[PDB]
């Protein structure tokens, strides 16, 4: 089609690898470019960790509500929210909420401790039907980004699924699925990305990744006003390893995905 020669040529001038799933809920008809390779996934995991909290949640009601000690060892390398807590609390919800919206990685280690290892965020992915994502590390190292390494990575058909199930489907209870749409609505690191290229009109709910490699994502749900919503998954990478980042590469993608509708 038009739209995958126009990424093809995305891609081409770009240097890197792109992939690219677009899930229209109108007609669930799928868009894919490079959609079942593997990307590191880097932050972009982060939604199934929060996720799978929620799950757990719709049976210990409380949950979200039990504060978890923020101690100066686990403080990582990317930690905007957890740092203002250390030698303090934070709920759940509130370390879910700097996972998602902050990116904080200390917020993803203790997400990640909560459901047992990174096993367990893996089993919410299987338990929700998807067989395709893996996390294997927690932070910081599931950011490596190795070309070839299945380790932390999923594809662009799958994530785009498995958001779909969680933001819109029923992968999640009403309360916990409108609480993840808050807070991936709330994000503060997109702008740049799927949201530069899209209509400012849009109300997009998004989670950015980076990583080594020059790892780029943003995963998306899009609200466009009066029309069915989309999911939209860009990841890319690059293949040097100290590589800098490129937003407007998936900011481009989703331009010309835009204009296909
Ligand atoms: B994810 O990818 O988003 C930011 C942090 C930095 O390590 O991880």
């Amino acid at each position: 089609s038009a739209v995958q020669q126009k990424l093809a040529a995305l891609e081409k001038s770009s240097g890197g690898r792109l992939g690219v799933a677009l899930i229209d809920t109108a007609d669930n008809t799928q868009v894919l470019y490079r959609g079942d390779e593997r990307f590191p996934m880097c932050s972009t995991s982060k939604v199934m960790a929060a996720a799978a909290v929620l799950k757990q949640s719709e049976t210990q009601k409380q949950l979200l509500n039990q504060p978890v000690e923020i101690k100066p060892a686990d403080l990582v390398n990317y930690n905007p929210i957890a740092e203002k807590h250390v030698n303090g609390t934070m709920t759940l919800a509130e370390l879910s909420a700097a996972a998602l919206q902050y990116s904080d990685n200390t917020a993803m280690n203790k997400l990640i401790a909560q459901l047992g290892g990174p096993g367990g965020v893996t089993a919410f992915a299987r338990a929700i039907g998807d067989e395709t994502f893996r996390l294997d590390r927690t932070e910081p190292t599931l950011n490596t980004a190795i070309p070839g390494d299945p380790r932390d990575t999923t594809t662009p058909r799958a994530m785009a699924q498995t958001l779909r199930q969680l933001t819109l489907g029923h992968a999640l209870g009403e309360t916990q699925r409108a609480q993840l749409v808050t807070w991936l609505k709330g994000n503060t690191t997109g702008a740049a990305s799927i949201r530069a290229g899209l209509p400012t009109s849009w109300t997009v709910g998004d989670k950015t990744g980076s990583g080594d490699y020059g790892t780029t994502n943003d995963i998306a749900v899009i609200w466009p006003q009066g029309r069915a919503p989309l999911v939209l998954v860009t990841y890319f990478t690059q293949p040097q390893q100290n590589a800098e980042s490129r937003r407007d590469v998936l900011a481009s993608a989703a331009r010309i995905i835009a204009e296909g509708l």
